[PDB]
Formats: C-alpha cells, sequence, structure tokens
C-alpha cells in the first residue's frame, strides 16, 4: 500500500504520478470490506464496518438474491495494440515493470484478459499484414514482423510472468492481405474475394492457424478469436483504416465452410471462436443470422460486442433478447475507449466523467449477461497515439516519455473496481432495489462463495443505503455522490 501521488491537468479530477521508482499500489468475521474512489481524489481506499442482524428505516434497501443465478465471468482487460508495446517500451525498465504490475500483479487491479491484433490496425504506425507477397495462396511466405517478436510478444510474457492469476488471450484481425480483397487495399469498402469454400476464403482461415502457429512457437497459447474486428467497417465506402468487410450472412458461411472446419482439423482445435465483434446495435439481427445455420452455430462459442453505438442500443433490446434466443452463447464486450469522437478530445488527463462511462457500461453490461469487458490500447501517449491515421482516443493509462513517466487515469481504477473483485468464474446473482434511485449496482458470487457488490453513484447527492444478504445480516452504507464502492463479505462463514 503506496498511496496515489496526485496531480491535477484542470479536469474533473486527479491522475496518479507514477514513475521509474514510485507507483501506488494495493475481511475479519463478520464485517465487510468497502474500496471507494472519489472524484475528490480517493482512491481505492479501503475501509471496514460490522455486518448487522438487524435493520430498521425506510431508506433505500439493495437486497442480495444469492439463489438467483446468472452467468459467470470470463473476465477483464485490456489490448496490446502496437501503439500501446511502443508506448510501455520507451519507458525505463523499472518504470515498465510497475506499469504492468499495475494492471496484471496482486499489487494491482488482476486484468487476466489481453486482446491482441493480428497484424496492422489504427493504432500501428505502419500498415502491414503476415502475408503481403502478393498470391501466395501458398502463405509459404507468413511470418510476424518485430512489432510482434520485439514488441508485442515480450510484454505479453513478462505480463504473464507478473500474472497473479492465469491470462487469457484474445486475437482479431482487421484485414487480410490485399491481394485477397476486392478493392485491393488495406481499408475502404472491400471485402474478400469470390464466395465462402473458394480459394480466397480458404487462404484467410489458413491465415489464422498460421498465426496461431507462430505465436505457439513463442510459447504463447489464445483462449479465443473473433471472426474479424467489426466486420460491418468494410462496408462503407471511404473507411479509413484497416477492415474487411462482411454482411451477416457472408460471415456465417466463411464460419461455416472455411474457419470453422479449419481450425477445428487444426492443432488449435480447443481455440474458441467469437462471432461479430461489432456494434451490439447489430444484435439480435446477426445473432439470427449466424446461429441458426446449424453448420455455423456449431463453431461458435460467443458473441464479441464493442461499445461505440450503445446510445443506439438499449441493453435489453440487443444484449437482453439475443440471450433470451440463445442463452448458451456467451456474451462477451471486446472493445471500447472514450475519446474516439470527432468533436471530443482525445486525452482529458485526469477525468472523472470518462471513468463513470466506464463503470456505468461495465454495470450495464453484467447485468444483460455479459461475461467479460475489455477495454482498448493499454497505454497512449499524451496526445493518444500513435496512430497512422491520426485516430486518437484515451486509455487508462497514459506514458510521458521524455520524463520516464506515466499517468494512471480515473478509468483504470473504475476498472479495477470489476477486475481486481471478481475473479474468472465469479457468478452473477439477483439484487434488487426497495424503490427508484440513481446509482448503478450489481451483486457477484465469488468462486469460494463470497459477496462481491459493486455501486456507482450516478448523481451529485450522497445516498445513504443498506445492502442485505438474506441470512447473513445488513450493510449500512453511504454512497457519496459520483463515487465508486466495492463491498466484499464472507457469506458462507
Ligand atoms: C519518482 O516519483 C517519486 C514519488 O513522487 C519522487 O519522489 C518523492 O519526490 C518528492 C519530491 O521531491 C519528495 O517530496 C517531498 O518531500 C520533500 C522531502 O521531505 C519535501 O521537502 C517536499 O516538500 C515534498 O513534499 C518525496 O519525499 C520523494 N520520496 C518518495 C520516495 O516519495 C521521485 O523524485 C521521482 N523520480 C523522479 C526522477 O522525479
Ligand atoms: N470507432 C473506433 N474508435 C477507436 C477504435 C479504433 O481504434 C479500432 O480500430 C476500431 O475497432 C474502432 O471500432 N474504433
Ligand atoms: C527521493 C526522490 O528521488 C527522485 C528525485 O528526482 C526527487 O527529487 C527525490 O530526491
Ligand atoms: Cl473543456
Amino acid at each position: 500500500a503506496r498511496p496515489c501521488i496526485p496531480k491535477s491537468f484542470g479536469y474533473s479530477s486527479v491522475v496518479c504520478v507514477c514513475n521509474a521508482t514510485y507507483c501506488d499500489s494495493f475481511p475479519a468475521l463478520g464485517t465487510f470490506s468497502r474500496y471507494e474512489s472519489t472524484r475528490s481524489g480517493r482512491r481505492m481506499e479501503l475501509s471496514m464496518g460490522p455486518i448487522q442482524a438487524n435493520h430498521t428505516g425506510t431508506g433505500l434497501l439493495l437486497t442480495l438474491q444469492p439463489e438467483q443465478k446468472f452467468q459467470k465471468v470470463k473476465g477483464f482487460g485490456g489490448a496490446m495494440t502496437d501503439a500501446a508495446a511502443l508506448n510501455i517500451l520507451a519507458l525505463s525498465p523499472p518504470a515498465q515493470n510497475l506499469l504492468l504490475k499495475s494492471y496484471f500483479s496482486e499489487e494491482g487491479i488482476g486484468y487476466n484478459i489481453i486482446r491482441v491484433p493480428m497484424a496492422s490496425c489504427d493504432f500501428s504506425i505502419r500498415t502491414y499484414t503476415y502475408a503481403d507477397t502478393p498470391d501466395d495462396f501458398q502463405l509459404h511466405n507468413f511470418s510476424l514482423p518485430e512489432e510482434d517478436t520485439k514488441l508485442k510478444i515480450p510484454l505479453i510474457h513478462r505480463a504473464l510472468q507478473l500474472a497473479q492469476r492465469p491470462v487469457s488471450l484474445l486475437a482479431s484481425p482487421w484485414t487480410s492481405p490485399t491481394w485477397l480483397k476486392t478493392n485491393g487495399a488495406v481499408n475502404g469498402k472491400g471485402s474478400l474475394k469470390g464466395q465462402p469454400g473458394d480459394i480466397y476464403h480458404q487462404t484467410w482461415a489458413r491465415y489464422f492457424v498460421k498465426f496461431l502457429d507462430a505465436y505457439a512457437e513463442h510459447k504463447l497459447q489464445f483462449w479465443a478469436v473473433t471472426a474479424e474486428n467489426e466486420p460491418s467497417a468494410g462496408l462503407l465506402s471511404g473507411y479509413p483504416f484497416q477492415c474487411l468487410g462482411f454482411t451477416p450472412e457472408h460471415q456465417r458461411d466463411f464460419i461455416a465452410r472455411d474457419l470453422g472446419p479449419t481450425l477445428a482439423n487444426s492443432t488449435h482445435h480447443n481455440v474458441r471462436l467469437l462471432m461479430l465483434d461489432d456494434q451490439r446495435l447489430l444484435l439480435p439481427h446477426w445473432a439470427k443470422v449466424v446461429l441458426t445455420d446449424p453448420e455455423a452455430a456449431k463453431y461458435v462459442h460467443g458473441i464479441a460486442v464493442h461499445w461505440y453505438l450503445d446510445f443506439l442500443a438499449p441493453a435489453k433490446a440487443t444484449l437482453g433478447e439475443t440471450h433470451r434466443l440463445f442463452p448458451n452463447t456467451m456474451l462477451f464486450a471486446s472493445e471500447a475507449c472514450v475519446g474516439s469522437k470527432f468533436w471530443e478530445q482525445s486525452v482529458r488527463l485526469g477525468s472523472w466523467d470518462r471513468g463513470m462511462q466506464y463503470s456505468h457500461s461495465i454495470i450495464t453490461n453484467l447485468l444483460y449477461h455479459v461475461v467479460g469487458w475489455t477495454d482498448w490500447n493499454l497505454a497512449l501517449n499524451p496526445e493518444g497515439g500513435p496512430n497512422w491515421v491520426r485516430n486518437f482516443v484515451d486509455s487508462p493509462i497514459i506514458v510521458d516519455i521524455t520524463k520516464d513517466t506515466f499517468y494512471k487515469q480515473p478509468m483504470f481504477y473504475h476498472l479495477g473496481h470489476f477486475s481486481k473483485f471478481i475473479p474468472e468464474g465469479s457468478q452473477r446473482v439477483g439484487l434488487v432495489a426497495s424503490q427508484k434511485n440513481d446509482l448503478d449496482a450489481v451483486a457477484l458470487m465469488h468462486p469460494d462463495g463470497s459477496a462481491v457488490v459493486v455501486v456507482l453513484n450516478r448523481s451529485s447527492k450522497d445516498v445513504p443505503l443498506t445492502i442485505k444478504d438474506p441470512a447473513v445480516g445488513f450493510l449500512e452504507t453511504i454512497s457519496p455522490g459520483y463515487s465508486i464502492h466495492t463491498y466484499l463479505w464472507h457469506r458462507q462463514l
């Protein structure tokens, strides 16, 4: 427990300053633990309180329903892009370790997921794929460049060595080699040539196996792959960075005829395949097109979603309805970042609002059956880059290279309030409120049977409340305006 070194840049809250020698780091019975973060500057502060036998009053009461069991959690993490790798590696090795520990160790927030782009995306400094020699249908010339072998792969190793928990890797491609594409370019409107089942589709499926083979030779194995990053982007004329367009029918036939059979016939047949990897407004339509074909469905473990157009997609109509029709196909949130809108400032150092966007999104996803949530770039520079098309965004950790300093933003702690306290295999359970309120809250059970409740207060008003666990007792507490709290207690004791 070293405390946050706070620094303001004139926005609503502070960042925590870390460097080569310093970084901030991390109950009895029947007491509960409370972790709290506030706009005013508290950073995952620990306190404790008594679990009471009785409660009286008419105040807000949140009641656990521990016998209502919902989805099990896969976990939380972020993406190791070329830009994240280049940023982290621009620090001195000691500052690098403190940055990886912040995310991956028990002294930090315990990430257990790392998303890995297959070749280049907009958060790359050059465009490249793994098989750029034209008409190499044999993929004889497939190979990993230094972006992978010298940047991403060694950092992923280091994160695994530091990791508290077992870490799951997830791969997604942005574009194919350009000689496989209708438009011959890495961006713009265009798709695989021909139709699924053919030589182009067969080659593209083999590229995935080649990628898995090459990472396996570097001693990394993958938990999952997605069939394409944002397949709908490549349907859009002028789309400015790497993409590869699929309608839902095209994705259905490609999974059924090429990508599913190819992976199932390889040494990597245990890797899960996620469909969609795109905006949730596309659900449930895309799930119905793909999953009602039993040749496609037998290969699809789950559905990945991105948050960018959520304001158009109420979770009930999209996530909820998809769960209702396809309860056994997990929903997983695979990409989010703030500062993506063209009128937004890319990086707002110390923004409390951006933190709340994360935790509000995460809670809403958990309440609609989503099993994990993945941030985008692990780290960026103060401009939100590098990025070859200047599509700068925000990141929970901002690296200041000329100073060998990095900043942990409020997004980092809002994330930590879930990732740290909700390990893989945790299970969400029911939670009901006694009256209308401005809190977002979710309850889960840890694998050992203990309880975890996360409470975000979306309003400026302090809200006193009680949490009832039936046959354990009552936790009397207060939720300050804008704050985020995580409550942990042993019930089974
Ligand atoms: C790495 O970050 C470290 C944490 O901020 C930083 O160290 C700490 O530096 C400050 C400022 O020099 C020291 O601060 C203050 O303490 C002095 C001495 O008592 C007071 O007179 C000042 O008013 C001030 O509040 C901390 O005591 C110091 N020590 C630690 C370990 O926290 C390092 O300097 C940073 N490294 C670089 C290259 O900047
Ligand atoms: Cl402003």
